[PDB]
């Protein structure tokens, strides 16, 4: 796979090559490039951002800037990534998707986001997907790349309820018993039926 | 506002050093710490981890290196986050409500995760929540810390639809008439409508 990550913040990418998606790094499963967006600017300043129409507050990334990065690092192929709030769900689902992916791009936004002719503009050349890594808003699409980027790369180098370990008791708490009698049968009837009054109390939308 | 981060990758919260969370550090909002649980081992390999009992596929993290840390690390007053994908789903709510918190500690699982008894001997003494931020997997808490912590420094550092700029034509896309208007009712009943649309079509769930 080829992971091409586009910002303005290159140093909040630095977890990828850390731990497990630094190992899929150089290993050769993938091939990730981190571009600091600014080096597509020609102005004075170097700026990626100007005042958005119809007013609101901050600025907004610039498209001709974005346009030009996107014309150099993208294909066809390319299954372009647009982190933000107002996208689809990513889910487990997606991760699993992305892992049959041969080049994915990340178009990390800041300010109030990318013009959005950016994307219907690439979406006459590449596959575009606009995505929201959860109900929360962030200040930019870096931290948002990375959870996207490890949740893909785990389950690639996986490809090509509750947990206990020792003591048995501790500060008076006792690992349940079923876990200590190594019957496999009833082992996997407990975890299920914890795991779903967990479901029940936490997550009835599950 | 204090917030400890406790993990085995303390190179993964490097992204909390950039940017706003960066700014609200140095700007003396925010006292930040990362500590490398390794430091509360004390046998020959520096070992986190162990089997799990009942079996399963990899580690367990040991709940007496956790109890070791928290013990040092966490007050009465402290909310300790356990990032779980088996927890409740974190939310621009979650975030405006951490925000009137004195002291966040994340504690970073790897492997399988903690062993369950960490969070409740820690509930003994502290406020303790077990947070998921989305639908998927992820290797290890630090992203998710990463996705939590900027979202709370982003609403503390701030208390303490489509976007569109320039040119008004790009590549054959106009920018829509309403935004070139000046007209902020109309504006905002666009935007109101557009976002409506959006979230029908990709979040009926909202
Ligand atoms: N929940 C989330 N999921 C994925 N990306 C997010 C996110 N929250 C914020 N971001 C990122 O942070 C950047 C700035 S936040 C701007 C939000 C924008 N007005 C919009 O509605 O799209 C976004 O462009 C996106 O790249
Ligand atoms: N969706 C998510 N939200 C928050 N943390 C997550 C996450 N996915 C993985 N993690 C983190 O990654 C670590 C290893 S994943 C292990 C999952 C564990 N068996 C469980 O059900 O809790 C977890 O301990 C947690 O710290």
């Amino acid at each position: 796979m080829r992971i091409d990550i586009v910002t303005i913040f290159p140093a909040c990418l630095d977890p990828l090559r850390q731990s497990l998606p630094g190992k899929a790094i150089e290993s050769g499963l993938v091939d990730l490039n981190v571009h600091d967006l600014r080096r597509w600017t020609h102005d004075v300043h170097h700026s990626v951002d100007d005042a958005p129409y119809g007013g609101g507050p901050g600025m907004v990334m610039k498209a001709p800037v974005w346009g030009e990065a996107l014309d150099e690092i993208c294909s066809s192929e390319t299954l372009l990534i647009v982190p933000t709030p107002a996208g689809v769900l990513f889910t487990q689902a997606t991760a699993q998707r992305w892992t049959t992916e041969s080049h994915l791009v990340f178009a990390c936004g800041r300010y109030e986001g990318i013009d959005q002719r950016v994307v219907q503009d690439a979406a006459r050349r590449m596959r575009v997907e606009e995505v929201s890594i959860g109900d929360y808003v962030l200040p930019g699409g870096e931290s948002a790349a990375v959870v996207m980027v490890e949740a893909v790369l785990r389950l690639l180098a996986g490809v090509l309820g509750p947990s206990y370990t020792r003591p048995a008791s501790w500060r008076g708490l006792d690992v349940p018993e079923v876990l200590l009698s190594g019957d496999h049968a009833r082992i996997a009837a407990w975890r299920r039926e914890v795991s779903l009054q967990r479901t029940r109390e936490r997550r009835p939308d599950l």
